[PDB]
């Protein structure tokens, strides 16, 4: 799949958004993924005793984890698709040593999309919505490929 020049500017004009407070979204994003899903929050030893809002908010770990997650994604929207390298140490992690389904890529990019959504309501209407879904579509998508490359179907 592809995006257009233009759905990758309402992309990268909404990353700069997140950019002005990168651990609070990051914090939003995870709160969001483990309180929906609680399965994704055992994957994260380090993490997986922290049960409110509350006690993740107050989890410097945490939001140190949000900022690693999300810095690593803008590094990859910013490539508008010629992620390649990018990619390949993400995929080789979640798929031979964390073992991230891809179903839990998918949690996550619609915690993405909520809180991008609550944070800027404004900003991220429905034409920016929907190029941002292409743009963790794409992602998913590729780093999908690169699991069955490893031999792993995720
Ligand atoms: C946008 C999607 C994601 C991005 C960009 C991302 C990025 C990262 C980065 C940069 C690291 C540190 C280096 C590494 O181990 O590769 C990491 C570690 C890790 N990620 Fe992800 N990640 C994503 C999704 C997920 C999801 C959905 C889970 C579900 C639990 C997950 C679980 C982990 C775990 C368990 C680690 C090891 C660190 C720890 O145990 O706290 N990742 N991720
Ligand atoms: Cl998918």
């Amino acid at each position: 799949m592809v995006l257009s020049e233009g759905e990758w500017q309402l992309v990268l004009h909404v990353w700069a958004k997140v950019e002005a407070d990168v651990a609070g979204h990051g914090q939003d994003i995870h709160i969001r993924l483990y309180k929906s899903h609680p399965e994704t929050l055992e994957k994260h030893d380090r993490f997986k005793h922290l049960k409110t809002e509350a006690e993740m908010k107050a989890s410097e770990d945490l939001k140190k984890h949000g900022v690693t997650v999300l810095t690593a994604l803008g590094a990859i929207l910013k490539k508008k698709g010629h992620h390649e390298a990018e990619l390949k140490p993400l995929a080789q992690s979640h798929a031979t040593k964390h073992k991230i389904p891809i179903k839990y890529l998918e949690f996550i990019s619609e915690a993405i999309i909520h809180v991008l959504h609550s944070r800027h309501p404004g900003d991220f209407g429905a034409d920016a919505q929907g190029a941002m879904n292409k743009a963790l579509e794409l992602f998913r998508k590729d780093i999908a490929a690169k699991y069955k490359e490893l031999g792993y179907q995720g």
